[PDB]
């Protein structure tokens, strides 16, 4: 007779008040938190926030309730009957959306132990803030938390800490379709402070490593490909008119109609991205290469015989310095972007 | 025992009722207002809103609930119980929708002291309107509100007012996707008035100033350099029938391929905005470059002197009115939208 | 005691019960409504919908719950004993989502006055229907409805009826992205006739303009000026191969560009807007300024006297027929989308 | 105190059990179904489904609820106390997910007549799946049902029925922003079989035909003129005759890639693929037409300018004609 | 009177206590799960899952509940007394999301038989994250799970069990816009093992093949068709500039419109996918051979010979990547 030896100790004839705490007069109340990550994902930087489904799992003493008398070692009170008990107040501190499961039963489990230890463990869909920096999009790294809270209790009353092994863990081969989730997982305090009082709170921070693979192949390699077609116009005499003015035409154009393509598949954001900064110099190499022949037309126009070489100076000149100045960018670029 | 004193105040002995408002018989209800602001965001015209996450306190005077017999100096009252007791019926006036948190338990607090000033902070979600203008985008500086009124309270029995420092708080590091949200709140009033009486109403401001970062990158930069080009065509003489129709037909086909690309971005706005203009007017200044050009073949189509001097007329005054007429926009434009 | 002195009106002794009707041996309850628009917007020709923020007032009147000993000329009967008195089965006709607001309390409000008058005021979320008809986008107009219907009460039992002064307003500044809205509401009756009986319905209908702006500067405006740009080469002799080849080309090549351009912004739908036609229109004009030249060079391909007079007399008359045609259509156009 | 005189029906004494159906012994329970449809709408593809708005209204008889002795000749139910009064329970064995609605009042209503016939109309919003095969677009049509079927009560206790009149009405004026929806809807039964017992079940069928104009004019029109300029092509003018074979290519990969934008998200084939993937030939060969023209011209002699007249002169009447072969058995299939 | 005969098996007088299970003393109880699925929908690499809607039923035995007095053999609890009887704590181990239903009645069934049997039969809707690899698109198939595990019994007091007879049942005419569902679905236990016991779980897994008919006439051919362009501008001579630059500029300029034409109807993942190689690779191919007439006209023997050289080596070197390409990506 398991549940009807609870309400024993939880009834009228018990004395029970779940609205009072564990030693309600004396020193407070200890919890100790761990989770399980079963779907982490929809990182979103329109919302700025991501959403986690997880198990929360809290355990602490309630003295109120150890037995003895009864054989079986511990307890099992009913999720209906979960107003009947005391538990803490932890709230997620940057929740923005939240709820539990009741398919097909309540997703919710108490176990009483024969010592009084409460065992408390809950499913959770959460949709939590992670507020999110794109100015080096698409070589950005984010750092999302997760913040367990109490909402009413202080520090003198209830104090949350972590597991000592494996607080956190993470369900095998869950994928992201951008980042890729760390298996670091920095555990820490925010224990907070106000005028009304001092706060409990114990953090988790997630780490999240922007993939390149596609924008790499799809927008950065093509614009190489196009910077490189543009340098070819400088191995070419000046009389070669049609050549050089379709090459850099070109050039131009299919870099202008890929500069747009992209940016249409872009997160769309009103600052500077480190992306939009390759697509801007990449257009300044091709559309200086255009200007260049413009410049050498301008001198090599009145056909003197004095002229043309100093007008191909202005070729042999950009045939070293075009390939290096990129290079000098180049290099700046993914050291800065790679630090 | 303070959950069983606290309902020697609330139960049927005491004679309290909920219905009724503290001092019912004469003067009104003073309520302090203030908010946490822990999320700001999801600001969008499509729909004319922005969401926002607050913590909302509100501390007012209840001459019934005071006590003085038991000893603990505020008694807390279970969220379970609430309407056991009175409370303002504040209600947010441009809220296009809103609710509370219960996760893990119920995100309220009620504290009445030994005094009978109540205490009630509550967590909450709320979506609220903000008509925008977009006229000047991306320049365009935006001003959401948030009235906090009593539904059926007037003047006479209520009254609502903001804390006297720092009344309207906002966490750190809560950056936006594409405006910046300023440090200055304005506060003021909103008290409404209907033939069915005077309304307690407080209101506080923010500003919303929108980034220009991308759009000056990709927009106003590169169109600025494809207009200029358009005018060294008027520096070659009327001969070099490949390159003025070149760099003709290149410079309008550049900044077609720009302003589709750009599109992609833009505010979802049946109307006309400041960067639309500058789109449009760059236009014709690389379209009437080219017009220019075939006006001056035209002229000099017949090959008589008379009409090789109306033509070399065209070009070299277009040498320097294209750049005027560029700049004495350009003036008005910067001026306006950075008034 | 005003809360007590209601549920002797309503409670045991009393003998009222909210199932029956005011009135119920026989004329029927005549409600008067009225509402305020706080929100107006989420305007889908996707889902064809519109969604509204408002207040809704109803008053009537029930001798059952007249009175006099009592010192207080009204009585407000709590938000949430609503059950307890009879109201109105006002529902939205064309309803297809809707909500009531419980933030921070209960956003309801019952007088019952000394001669037995009710005033029942209430804020809700609707999403009504509004079929939109795009043909003449973006030059046409629509008119969303909302039609308050009682559910099954007869005309018999239950007539509304709106205001004489402002039965519908809206709140001072509010903005639509495309639309514009109008200050004329027109009032009518929507009385339902079925084989059940005739039943009660008031109807008030908005209109709305859509805004043009946008797509007269970004589409009507380029696509004109690519339109111009098709002439010019009627401009230049039959010779000049690389000029009259490459603007046809061009033209050609930069108007389709843009016709796709525009189609990730357009409103879509499966049948022929407007814009559609412009558009259509514009690329036949583009294309036959290309088709002419190919004309003129398969005439005088075969270069002798005859041949080169009939071709040249095709662009001496192009210079007129094309602006000629192209002003005829666009006269009718505009004013057949702008009768 | 019609109230009063229902409670007397209903409450202890009259020992009636809203657990246990009429003619509880004896025969099966026959319910009069029909709907008025408000709104039809939200027809996705990606979702596989369709959202209705609908009023449901179910009439059966009750021995246990007829009377006499009081004058009013029905007695309306509270909606409030639906739970005090047997029901059927009807499902809609195609929705995805469905509601109630509640504003101002519960949007409910029953009545009890004297003969003991009950009449019980309700509002829903339902969200119904339609499979949905878009191999012929845009000159697909789609078929979207809908089943009314009884949860846990067999053929022998329960059976459903459309009403003789009408039974499935839809609102003046709908416009669907794709679709047009067909005036005809077939009425039939979906009765149920399984090992636990047959099971009614009635359904309706909407027909849905797709729209083209769009597509037309700003589409397959186009593609059309682009492929004329593939012939006008049709030996010494390079400049001219290789331009008009290249802009039709340019001309006609951007409005290939101009579309895809717009279009429906499938990974298999429709019809309007395959006329651009058509066209495309037809442009894309009529540059590779004259590359043999200029790769048997380049030798500039006798026998190599005879032989290279020869391959203009087939293409002005073959790639027209050729084209004109696909044309007509394209239209023809996609609309037969 | 079998609703007055229900409330005297379960009522206060029985002394039956839904918070304790069948055969409390001693044995697991045997629950036997099948399920018919309605809608298999909603797949989105976004979210990386999808949304399902099924009938579930359980059937276990209740020896508290047998009966035989009753002249009906058979028993059905009305679903707003579900609360007063015992049922297993069944929950979908990866569902993000789900719900019951409540139209027109409670969708929901349940029969106490003679013998103490009992039969549930619950309609729902779900969701359920299925982690896909994208990484051979538009060639890959993906398979998603569904897991009905015991929240609180281990396997000592419960276990599940599928059906023999076809456990796991697909309606008619399902279909998807960019997959299949295999016929052949898989059956297995997930059996959990923790430090607090041993939890028992069944499981079902669907495959799911993508399809490549749009990309393949949309995008494969005619990356294909410019390619093949991209090849008889070796066959013109040297002499001709206009020819052979108008094709290598025709040729780069179609394929970089293609490339990005594809980009709209491209799934939101950021690593390299198998379409994109093939974009990627169609652009060297095109791009090389307009550089490769750079260094002939460039470099008469030497830029006469090597157009005879590439004629032969470009459909070669294609043919060679293409045989690697559609073997690595049709294994
Ligand atoms: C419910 O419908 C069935 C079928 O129409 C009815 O059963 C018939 O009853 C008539 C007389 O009422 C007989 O002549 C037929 O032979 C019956 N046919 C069948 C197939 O049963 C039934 O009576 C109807 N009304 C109820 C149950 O009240
Ligand atoms: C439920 O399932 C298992 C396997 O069918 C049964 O387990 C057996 O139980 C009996 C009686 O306690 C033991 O003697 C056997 O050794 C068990 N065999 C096993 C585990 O392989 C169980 O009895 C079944 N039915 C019940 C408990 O009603
Ligand atoms: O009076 C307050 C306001 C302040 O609001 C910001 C959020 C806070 C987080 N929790 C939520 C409830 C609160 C609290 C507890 C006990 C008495 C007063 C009280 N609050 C808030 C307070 C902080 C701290 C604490
Ligand atoms: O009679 C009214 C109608 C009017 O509706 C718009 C909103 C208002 C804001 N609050 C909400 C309730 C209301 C009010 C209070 C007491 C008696 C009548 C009454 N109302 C609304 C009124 C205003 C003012 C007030
Ligand atoms: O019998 C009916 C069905 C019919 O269905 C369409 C909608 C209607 C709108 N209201 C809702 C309830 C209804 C009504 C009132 C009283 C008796 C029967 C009854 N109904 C519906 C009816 C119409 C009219 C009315
Ligand atoms: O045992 C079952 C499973 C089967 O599942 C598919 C759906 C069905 C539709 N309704 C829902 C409940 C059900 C039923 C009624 C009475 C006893 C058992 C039972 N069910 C389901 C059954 C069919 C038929 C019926
Ligand atoms: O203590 C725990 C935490 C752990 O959480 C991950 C999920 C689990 C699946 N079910 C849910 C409840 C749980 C359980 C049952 C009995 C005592 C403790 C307990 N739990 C979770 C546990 C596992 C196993 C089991
Ligand atoms: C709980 O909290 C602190 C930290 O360990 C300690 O002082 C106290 O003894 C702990 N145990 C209790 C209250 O039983
Ligand atoms: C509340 O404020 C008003 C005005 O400030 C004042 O008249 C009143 O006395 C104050 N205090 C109360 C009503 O307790
Ligand atoms: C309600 O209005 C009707 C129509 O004018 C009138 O006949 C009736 O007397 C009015 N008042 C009632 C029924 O109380």
């Amino acid at each position: 007779s398991p549940s009807d030896f609870l309400d024993k100790l939880m009834g009228r004839t018990s004395g029970y008040d779940a609205r009072i705490r564990p030693n309600f007069k004396g020193p407070p109340v200890n919890v100790t938190c761990n989770i399980f990550i079963n779907s982490f994902g929809s990182i979103a930087e329109t919302t700025m926030d991501y959403r986690v489904n997880i198990f929360l799992r809290q355990k602490w003493n309630d003295p109120r309730l150890a037995y003895s008398e009864y054989p079986d070692d511990s307890l099992d009170l009913d999720p209906s009957m979960l107003d009947s008990i005391w538990k803490p107040d932890l709230f997620f501190a940057n929740e923005k959306g939240a709820n539990f499961h009741e398919v097909t039963t309540d997703n919710k489990l108490l176990r009483i132990f024969k010592n009084g230890n409460v065992l408390y463990s809950i499913r959770l869909t959460l949709t939590l803030s992670c507020p999110m920096d794109l100015k080096n999009f698409p070589m950005d790294v984010q750092t999302c938390i997760m913040q367990l809270e109490s909402f009413g209790y202080t520090m003198n009353d209830l104090i949350f800490e972590w597991q000592d092994e494996a607080p956190v863990q993470v369900a095998e081969g869950l994928t992201l379709p951008q980042f890729l989730l760390k298996e670091e997982k920095d555990l820490r305090y925010c224990t907070k402070h106000y005028n009304t009082g001092k706060f409990t709170c114990i953090e988790v921070r997630f780490h999240l490593e922007r993939q390149m693979g596609y924008y790499l192949i799809q927008m950065y390699i093509p614009s190489l490909l196009i910077v490189i077609l543009s340098w070819v116009s400088f191995w070419i005499n000046m009389d070669a008119a049609p050549a050089r003015v379709a090459l850099g035409i070109t050039t131009v154009l299919t870099m202008t109609t890929q500069s747009s393509g992209s940016r249409a598949s872009l997160p769309k954001v009103s600052y500077v991205k480190a992306i939009d900064i390759w697509m801007a110099v990449c257009l300044l190499f091709v559309f200086s290469a255009l200007l260049e022949y413009a410049a050498v037309n301008f001198v090599s126009r009145a056909g003197t015989k004095v002229f043309i070489d100093r007008a191909k100076k202005i070729d042999t000149i950009s045939r070293a310095c075009f390939p290096l100045a990129f290079l000098i960018f180049n290099i700046f670029y993914w050291v800065i972007y790679k630090i």
